């Protein structure tokens, strides 16, 4: 379970928490956020 919850909106919004976090590449969902660790 790589995801977080955040309030996301669209695929860059989600982009901002995870840019924070040190990782990269991400994803949304109607309530949660998306992120790949390397």
């Amino acid at each position: 379970g790589v995801e977080i919850n955040v309030k996301c909106s669209g695929s860059p919004q989600c982009l901002k928490p995870c840019k924070d976090a040190g990782m990269r590449f991400g994803k949304c969902m109607n309530r949660k956020c998306h992120c790949t660790p390397k």
